[PDB]
């Protein structure tokens, strides 16, 4: 019976890595990782925002269909259906040790009694924040103007319970934790991590070691400034992308600690690893305050943070296990976030709920060198009101074709991947009948997720974001 | 109860699509620019310079004329067979200078009319230029290429179809930036009198398509991709369906142009008149980013240096870009300026600096930097106007924006204004405060209004016989 760890990174771009090609960013471990494992080029998270992504991962189904269709605002009652299980809540009933650090993001606060939170989704440990970016209460309620000083997370709870301000930037409050909890095991139960690291998320935090790396890629003001506080950063020269390089490789190492003791304690061919992120980059495209000083990279993939685009939605990949899998395989099969749960329900013996629609296949014949035969398309969603530039709401993915419609049930993109990886020959007025497919084949998808049955069991519907 | 019963020459250097953050001397971390660094340490370095629009053309025309580009008929693109243009009776800077007797010359990109076969439209001769050798298109043509059966297509770009003096040339033995600063040299070298000269050095770099010498491609071999080492020379004709370049191929075509910029100042150093020549160097609009629209802009990787927008948008992105002026010794050297100045000021400025008078027969925009470079401070009797008519866009564009101290309001296609920032408060226009501000929202669109109906209703152009034309071409 194998140990699971889920590693993810927060808005990690598909050009974020060296191994996906990053010319000047150093990340041996990942990389390490990557020729240890099965690393995937065609690889994406079911939506291009934190909340639905991860809903959608840790439950097998399109976020939608869970509750989640964007962010999750402060006070309202936008959280994952009380019903739904993760996969933490499907192996707790297999018998294992089941623990999460670090992001949560999939209710509106930790003191919400009326939302569930990380024990009620199966962690029977947790050290979690969660909201969707780090703050450091002794920074925001600073009197001085500008505010000096690295970010040090407050407002994290362990078990429910309140903890002090962290000694530690997130990235090592994070994986000290998961090595201390891995330390600290009572018997030979199988375990259950997911490692939710912070990192690459605004507000960046990175120790001297890595930001001397990138000392090229500060800016004269940056290297006058370097511990100058992101809330102050609106009317302030930029800073290059030096401290985002920085937070990559800081990440890296924070990831190459949790590998390096899962190997020291006996158990890298008894452990199943997947590290992936949870949407494409914030770019140089900052739409936001919070976004300010940031360089994530799509590998020329259009889009971002927030757009169904390729680069919105296409992330990193890595699955490792053991000796079991091959070693350095490279794979271009199409797959996607919700593809987890029936890959690991196949992967570790455990049988999933039949009284629930999943949206995704198991990945196993991709791991064993076959076909993947794929019976539904690749869907995706957004529901993001209130923008400068209006996003979309959906996108389907079959075969080499992929559409994007828009808020309001329109096909507004058609591109051909294969001929035009960087969406730039929008094929809509020009493809009648392939467009008549596609749109046929999205109404019978959106159809099927907006008639949940598991969201009308727990007396709930869809409910357009009408907030900001 | 309610209810009972001896006068100095000019080179105006432009670059194409070059970035606010494109050069070493405004921060690029990576890109090597000597010359323009070097011309930035000789001369007044604006670090708040914009141009007169996002787009190529209406820059341009509004550079050259002294006039918001709409008043002059250009209001973004120019398509084959249709009738934009600059209008007739528009006069540029060399129209002024011919008249003052100086020997007038155009190399490079023109992008004024819709081709240099129509006789019907005002061609580089009628603008005011004696000798010409223009590519009257929005980019670099190479016909071989173009028109190779293979496919994909292998083969770096040499210029096809520009027009020496109104007359077909032979395809160049020369990559754009060497064609161009090749010509300007030779034509420096050619000529025999002892007249004042007008050189406008139009150079395509860095616009689709790259095309840089070994020596440029080198220097960047760390951020070239894999792909792009196994296929360096593959034609831009056929990237949309292969793997990322990476960024060194665009940061070639810079340190390719700046050499180009460095032949130039070298000539005119060369043939002793560096002290009685006025240098500007600056670029037409904000560059193509990582932010691909079209497939013609793939794998590009111009810098804002954090500005928000690029090419075609209407936030500092897509207008702030560099500018230097140098004049011998007769200007403080290594001056960095950060008051607000822009393309449409150039030709007043000029007038004062090369003792012309402006025509008053028609209304000019801009307003002199000549205090700006006696270390004065500057006040503006109007805005600064910006704009761009470019429909059809994925995610649509603003049409105007205006510009009133540190206030800047960005108004949409439909007359309403979108946004409103403190560019002192907000450098990266991330706070909007259109309904947080009353009485500014009420002085900037009120402001907005009179100078639309002012454009909008342009003497000269009345006086042509023509109306502002909307936008319904792609
Ligand atoms: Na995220
Ligand atoms: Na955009
Ligand atoms: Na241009």
């Amino acid at each position: 019976q194998p140990n699971l760890v889920i590693i993810m990174a927060d808005d990690l771009g598909y050009g974020d890595l060296a191994t996906y090609g990053h010319q000047i960013v150093k990340t041996p471990n990942i990389d390490r990782l990557a020729q240890e494992g099965v690393k995937f080029t065609d690889y994406y998270a079911p939506a291009p925002l934190s909340s639905p992504s991860r809903a959608g991962l840790l439950t097998g189904r399109m976020p939608f269909r869970t509750g989640i269709r964007s962010w999750i605002p402060s006070g309202k009652d936008v959280a994952l259906g009380r019903n739904e299980l993760t996969i933490a809540n499907l192996l707790k009933a297999q018998g294992y040790d089941t623990a999460m650090m670090g992001k949560l993001h999939l209710n509106a606060g930790g003191d919400r009694t009326d939302q569930p939170q990380a024990q009620d989704m199966g962690f029977d440990y947790s050290l979690a924040n969660t909201a969707g970016f780090v703050t450091d209460a002794t920074l925001d309620n600073a009197k001085e103007r500008p505010r000096y000083g690295m970010v040090y997370p407050t407002g994290w709870l362990r078990n429910g319970q309140p903890t002090p301000r962290a000694d530690k930037m997130s990235g090592e409050y994070v994986s000290s934790e998961v090595v201390n909890w891995l330390d600290n095991k009572k018997d030979s139960k199988p375990f259950f991590l997911y490692v939710a690291f912070t990192e690459v998320h605004s507000p960046l935090a990175s120790p001297k070691k890595y930001l001397d790396m990138y000392s090229q890629y500060m800016s004269a003001y940056q290297k006058q400034h370097p511990d100058l506080f992101y809330g102050d950063w609106a009317d302030k020269p930029w800073r290059g992308v030096g401290e985002y390089y920085a937070n990559i490789s800081y990440l890296d190492a924070q990831v190459g600690k949790v590998l390096d003791k899962i190997k020291a304690m006996g158990e890298e061919d008894n452990t199943i690893v997947i590290f992936t992120s949870d949407n494409g980059p914030v770019t140089r495209e900052a739409r936001k305050v919070y976004e300010l000083n940031l360089a994530g990279e799509t590998d020329g993939l259009r889009g971002r943070k927030d757009n169904l685009w390729e680069g919105g939605i296409r992330v990193p990949a890595i699955i490792k296990y053991g000796k079991h899998l091959p070693q350095g395989m490279v794979s271009d099969t199409p797959v996607y976030g919700l593809d987890w749960m029936p890959t690991l329900a196949k992967m570790m013996n455990f049988k999933l709920p039949t009284d629930r629609t999943f949206d995704g296949e198991s990945l196993v014949p991709v791991l064993e060198q076959k076909a993947l035969k794929r019976e539904k398309p690749l869907i995706f969603g957004i529901d993001m009101p209130f923008q400068d530039d209006p996003t979309d709401e959906w996108a389907i993915r079959d075969g080499d074709w992929k559409m994007i419609i828009d808020r309001n049930n329109k096909p507004k993109y058609l591109y051909n991947l294969k001929s035009d990886r960087y969406e730039t020959l929008n094929l809509i007025g020009k493809k009648p009948d392939i467009e008549k497919q596609m749109y046929g084949k999205f109404l019978k998808y959106k159809t099927d997720i907006d008639n949940d049955s598991l969201m009308k069991a727990r007396g709930d519907k869809p409910e357009a974001v009408t907030w900001g």
